[PDB]
């Protein structure tokens, strides 16, 4: 029992993580096969970041500009170009290292885990959720752009997220692996707002699920109600609406539970409409949303990774 | 900028999981070397663990009892030896992923990264603190045993603990990895429980740091406090004393920041006497108190590994 904010082992990564060095810019890049991946704005300098043009930048540099650290060993730029918002860097020498892979675009709501790296060497591992608004809460210093986010499926490696830039409420913005950015974000150095959230409605309910299964039961009650008189009052605290969808992927935690989703949902507009009364769900004092229904039955389940 | 629970790239460790297999009983072993270390109540059946003697139990073993598997190719056991809670069963092949290592114990208060793994296959990685009462605060399921926590500096991991029970209240025992527990449990199925724990008060005033450094200011006032004014305040609170020491340790983060030690204390003081008005701080509802001061610098900073 007990649960964690638990991240995916992160050896298969860490074995991809190099060092992007061009001009005055360090960054972090991905290896597989013969392919460096890393963001574009690594071409930049302090200047170039007002507002750019990546294109004509990539032309006026050379193959020998771009100096790729894998560890203490280096790697020759062989080719390169561009897609979308991320570099491809070809290099002579295929990562011996290479995991099965793939690169998936994940949706809001949905988790991944992130290896924050400085200069090519992993610093820590964390989870993270992709916010309604396109933005991540994570952990990122100067220096931690092209980290990436990733999810392990039995031994493949879905790779998801690069990261990019920080925004002024201190939440960060990144790309796909294709190079296409999570939300109406751009790597230039102008105005940039996340634009509002809401709270991921399903996690919630899923986390409700975890505390029972934990012995967290104080929440419970006797009341039901409908998924529409659901959906008015998480309209209300910004919630983001419940789908009958959602409801079927929560099948399996009401059935290990027996608590209907519909009465958990009930549980859920008390816990808003009354607060928590100074009391704790798992240890927090507030209704996280991180946790997908899937994240949930990993934990509470024990599957592994090979 | 961003605070996270960050765990330590497991890497290093995942490459040293392996499966330990005796009788009818399951775990993971941790290989360094030529020596597979284990919980010595894998030589265990579900009637010899109500009250075992486990001297007795291990000289009517056998090596070719004790099946060990490293992923998909098995190591033959050559010798076998008990060391306190752990078993020690040497193989004939050394790993040669063996990363540089050193047993270490913990101090409550200090934390680690838990890479929980089932069947010698890693399954997540997540952040604990050792608690005042020697418990930590895990997410274990049956299988789980065996599973390491560690920390890793530059280069060398510090093994400082091996999973080996719940206790009733969802939170778990463990020995360092000479076999020594943690707090007054043993390895038996008999009637214990965790003990009155407390809340780790340099920990919380580091995580406050945490909080001035990402731009949560709110709680910051005017007044400041004596040590000795502010150890009542704890006692009451079921805080743990605050000493000279701890107010060295927090000496980084207070010139950091240009916040008094002490001035950070009467912050923390109103804090408990008034709560948090429905506030948050890094996004808690509550005072988080696992995360020591050097876990703040390391984030706030950005330390690495190799
Ligand atoms: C890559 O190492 C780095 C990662 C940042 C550094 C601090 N935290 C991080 O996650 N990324 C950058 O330095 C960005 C470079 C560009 C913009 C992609 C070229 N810069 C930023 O992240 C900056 N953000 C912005 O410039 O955009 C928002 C904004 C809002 C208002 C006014 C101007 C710009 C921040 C300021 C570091
Ligand atoms: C090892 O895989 C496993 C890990 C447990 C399983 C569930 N969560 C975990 O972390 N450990 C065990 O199964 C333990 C075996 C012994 C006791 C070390 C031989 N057993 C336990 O963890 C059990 N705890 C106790 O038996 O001790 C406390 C207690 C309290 C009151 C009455 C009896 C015993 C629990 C019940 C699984």
């Amino acid at each position: 029992s007990g649960f964690r904010k638990m991240a995916f082992p992160s050896g298969k990564v860490e074995g991809c993580m190099v060092q992007v060095t061009c001009g005055t810019t360090t960054l972090n890049g991905l290896w597989l096969d013969d392919v460096v991946y890393c963001p574009r704005h690594v071409i930049c300098t302090s200047e170039d970041m007002l507002n750019p043009n990546y294109e004509d930048l990539l032309i006026r540099k050379s193959n020998h500009n771009f100096l790729v650290q894998a560890g203490n060993v280096q790697l020759r730029v062989i080719g390169h170009s561009m897609q979308n918002c991320v570099l491809k860097l070809k290099v002579d020498t295929a990562n011996p290292k290479t995991p099965k892979y793939k690169f998936v675009r994940i949706q809001p709501g949905q988790t991944f885990s992130v290896l924050a790296c400085y200069n090519g060497s992993p610093s820590g591992v964390y989870q993270c959720a992709m916010r309604p608004n396109f933005t991540i809460k994570g952990s990122f210093l100067n220096g931690s752009c092209g980290s990436v986010g990733f999810n392990i499926d039995y031994d493949c490696v879905s790779f998801c997220y690069m990261h990019h830039m920080e925004l002024p409420t201190g939440v960060h913005a990144g790309t796909d692996l294709a190079g296409n950015f999570y939300g109406p974000f751009v790597d230039r150095q102008t105005a940039q707002a996340a634009g509002t959230d809401t709270t991921i409605t399903v996690n919630v309910l899923a986390w409700l699920y975890a505390a029972v299964i934990n012995g967290d039961r104080w929440f419970l009650n006797r009341f039901t109600t409908t998924l529409n008189d659901f959906n008015l009052v998480a309209m209300k605290y910004n919630y983001e609406p419940l789908t009958q969808d959602h409801v079927d992927i929560l099948g399996p935690l009401s059935a290990q539970t027996g608590i209907a989703v519909l009465d958990m949902c009930a549980s859920l507009k008390e816990l808003l409409q009354n607060g928590m009364n100074g009391r704790t769900i798992l240890g927090s004092a507030l209704l996280e949303d991180e946790f997908t229904p899937f994240d949930v039955v990993r934990q509470c389940s024990g599957v592994t990774f090979q």
